[PDB]
């Protein structure tokens, strides 16, 4: 029979780890600029005639602070840069009034030596890397002027400061806070980690990017992390505290990502980790992913061969863990404990392995299974194709004081049980 999973080592994965990943070797330039020059900023903005509402923030042609060939820290931008786009307010306090670009060549760090970098949301400014980024032991926040506070979440559409990485970038954010970050704006989403549109990376093909976020904290957010076809991102022992739609959402064919010992809670629209669109290969364990809007944690749309294990999975107002059209995953020693709906759900999924898993005390069934059509639904079957079956096979592990039953499997292709606990 199976043995337990192996689980990727986390012990490399600090803080002082994270500082020696850096070139300071060679100064780096800085240069105050316009914005629409760089692919950086055209790759999500678009064309020339896309620019008008950046206009409007600045209130002339747009302009972007950028570092290149070289190292640069926050301090030395503050030294090199006018006052009216990045002024020191107070002692490590500092409000950067244009976006700031790392390109390619560009290694920007901001350390303790910063309290807080306030990104202004009246003038546009939000943060776009090519390059290294390092970021620890500090406060980058999405804040507003007229406020005199964090750009607190209103609505979907207003802009709110954000991080953007792209293709080729290596990103390293360590015992930092982020709060109030990101819009319903394709690659603002608030901190997100992106290989190129596809037009570009084929002319670009810079390899996927690939970074790490430990021991952090990220509030308000409208999605608390995002990323597109990214490899290896390393998600470990933050926080993600009242985001607004996701805490934790990996996207678009990204793999080997390790995403464990997190605390995730509060999510006021949607999930609290999901991993959606051929996401594999990879490893969500050890977190904490409670009182969520809807799932603590979902794997979607054909996202494959991953471990889900050892997670604490509770009061969440839907489901524990969902698996929508995902097959061929491990779920194993996860304890799915008072979620209002079901403990574990899975649809149109086949060969889902359900080892040693605890589903206590949910609302509804401990385990559900069912199948479901997709077909004239809003799903797009060409890009997401689906099958209407389902499989599992469940060793061990216990199913008991489940509000509607132990478990329920309607229509399945195949259900294999051995030594399930089911307390009567």
């Amino acid at each position: 029979e199976m043995a337990k999973p192996v689980l990727p080592d986390l012990s490399g994965y600090t803080t002082e780890a994270a500082l020696k990943k850096i070139a300071r070797n060679k100064p780096g330039k800085i240069t105050v600029a316009r914005m629409m020059e760089e692919t950086g900023l055209k790759e999500f903005i678009g064309g020339d005639n896309k620019m008008a509402e950046w206009v409007v923030r600045q209130k002339g042609i747009p302009q972007a602070i950028m570092i290149s060939d070289g190292y640069v820290n926050l301090q030395d931008l503050v030294k090199k840069v006018p006052k009216q786009f990045l002024s020191e307010v107070s002692p490590g306090v500092y409000v950067a009034r244009l976006p700031i670009l790392v390109k390619e060549t560009g290694i920007f760090e901001i350390d303790s030596k910063t309290k807080e970098l306030r990104l202004s949301q009246e003038k546009g400014s939000f943060i776009v890397s090519e390059g290294k980024m390092l970021i620890t032991n500090t406060s980058v926040n999405a804040w507003s002027e007229t406020r005199n506070g964090l750009a607190a979440y209103r609505t979907p559409d207003e802009f709110r400061p954000f991080v953007l990485t792209w293709g080729g970038s290596q990103t390293w954010i360590a015992k930092t806070k982020m709060a109030s970050m990101g819009y319903n704006q394709s690659k603002s989403y608030g901190v997100s980690i992106s290989q190129y549109t596809p037009n570009t990376a084929k002319v670009l093909k810079r390899g996927e990017p690939t970074g790490w976020i430990i021991d952090s904290e990220f509030a308000d957010m409208w999605y608390g992390f995002y990323c597109y076809e990214t490899r290896d991102f390393v998600v470990k022992g933050n926080t993600y505290r009242d985001n607004i739609v996701y805490g934790i959402d990996p996207h678009d064919r990204s793999h080997g990502l390790i995403i464990a010992e997190n605390d995730v809670y509060g999510t006021k629209k949607k999930h609290g980790i999901i991993i959606s669109r051929e996401v594999d290969n990879s490893f969500i364990f050890r977190n904490k992913s409670h009182n969520n809007k809807l799932s603590g944690v979902v794997l979607d749309r054909n996202s494959v061969g991953n471990i889900v294990a050892y997670n604490e999975i509770y009061q969440n107002h839907t489901d524990g863990i969902t698996l929508y059209e995902s097959g061929n995953n491990l779920l194993w020693g996860n304890r799915v404990i008072a979620n209002r709906r079901h403990g574990i759900r899975v649809r149109n999924s086949v060969n889902i392995k359900l080892y040693e898993n605890v589903a206590m005390a949910n609302g509804l069934m401990g385990v559900y299974g069912h199948i479901k059509d997709l077909n004239d639904t809003d799903r797009d079957i060409e890009l997401d194709p689906f099958d209407a079956q389902v499989s599992l096979i469940m060793v061990g592990g216990e199913l008991s004081s489940n509000g509607s039953g132990p478990l329920s499997i309607d229509s399945p292709l195949s259900v294999e049980l051995y030594r399930v606990s089911m307390l009567m």
